[PDB]
């Protein structure tokens, strides 16, 4: 969006004491956006959770199913000859 | 100071912390008068942009009820 | 509502360092009043979508619903000839 | 200034902080008084039309009941 | 409630420039129950609507129900003629 | 200017905002006393307003059980 | 209350100006518990009230039932005269 | 003053309140110290029972899984 | 964590008056510590007084099984003698 | 008073506030910009962490997919 750099611009033209205290302002948001991320790190790390074990029953299942179809046609085989 | 501003909003609240935080009388009220017509000037294109769309949503609007009107006629 | 007229009456009055502040403060709450518009015009956009989307769609049933009423009566008018 | 107040009346509690944020000696003396004196004769005035309307909606209840009690009978 | 009138007295007592501040937050909260009264009006307004509404459609259902009785005591009669 | 808001409160959250606002050293002292005594008073009385209506509550309740345990033996 | 002893042995101590500001900040709190004594007491009396007309339903009920109680009474005797 | 406060405390929000409220320069700076010791022995003392209960919550656990375990055994 | 030790390192190479100032706010919010502490103990308490009912219930029915059981057995015995 | 908040974060909201708080011109900016290179040295480093996370998310989610469209080819 075009205004967060009209602002930038305007207040670069202020500009040229001022500096540090925009720096320590900075540095407040940058501790709230700190908090903010080690959250969405948290969240993303159970999701990541969720999806492995998800992933590995898919596997187990599966499994299952693949020696299922091969004793029946082991069977069907035996029986067959 | 400007450059990290720049590299939070590339990252994606800021803004409306940052210019809350912005708020020696000539300078002051010369950059106060700059802030001023630029926000006027952006206020007035969000209007221009709101009335744009709003008549084309009514125009959207008005198609649809054409339209179906139109399908119960077929029936 | 004349609540408004009063005080700008009565703020013209005592006006005739003051006018810089109360410029100032108007300009915070201009700046409040943006994010209103903000959240006014991203909800209206997806409002704007959602109905196009819905536009289209009576599009196509609308063509479908032509286009098997012309088959019917062609084949009609076939089977009477 | 007024100004803007009035760009912001006519383009329809951003104008109750505005108003908020704006409310030697003598003078600030006098203009307090003068904006008392038109806030308490506002609000007398305002309760009056509460109380008429008031006054209208009990009317128009009591006919409401009036009229349906007619209409039983008339049953 | 009595405590309101002692506390009334005792700040007659204390004050026999804080005369006019305390008219200025005066003038504020009567400025904050403005705001409460527009909104107490606009909801009686609706309320008055909404009277008139069910008023009006009572009417009709009276007017039907009155010309419904004199219709069928008019064929009673005409029948016993 | 008491007088104003006597005449407000008596025409109906004011008395909290008064108050709040309500709170010259030897007079804000002994003014401070004065009112502390009056506040240890009354909340003096309003506790005992407190326990005259919880013991009538309980011999109200007491009263309720008794006549219940009557009308469940008379039948 | 190990806590309230001891953080009140503690300001004595160091008190012995302080006190006169100390009065009315507990002048201030004294009103808020002012507030919560008004609340509750409003609450109390509700359910005096409500306590009252449940006591004179079950008088009612319990009148209606003895008077029952006596005419069968009475029946029966007189039946069994 | 305290002895008010401990009244109004014994009679019954207030401590939290007048405690925040509350927190020459050597006696206030060894004031403040004797305060953060006691508050920091409190805090030990309180931490101290919270390990006491939380064993007792675990062996009331184990108890009640094992007796489940011999009631379902029982049958 | 380690950023926390870090930030403790850049402040004692900064302040290595601020001092008391900074006792004074860790007090207040150990203070706010204490009221978490005593809502922790309070819950905890009444998780384990509930606990302890349950157990009672248990063992009663538990006893009441075992003399069932005895009971039965003692009868089956008298029948087979 | 480090040495507290060290026992207060070997114990485990405390540091939110302590640096809430805690948040002469030469020292003041020499601090500053320390405190600065730090806080963005760790900022990029949990950037990096996010887009690893990411990734891993991905693979994860292919993975998925592929895994189920075997098991519909299995029948």
């Amino acid at each position: 969006v075009g205004d967060i750099n009209d602002t930038v611009r305007s207040y670069l033209d202020e500009a040229g004491a001022f500096r540090t205290a925009v720096v320590n302002n900075i540095n407040g948001v940058l501790e709230g956006y700190i908090n903010n991320l080690f959250g969405t790190i948290e969240r993303l790390r159970e999701t990541n959770a969720g999806l492995a074990t998800q992933l590995q029953e898919r596997d187990r299942e599966l499994r299952r199913a693949t020696a299922g179809a091969l004793e029946r046609q082991q069977r069907a085989a035996d029986l067959a000859a």
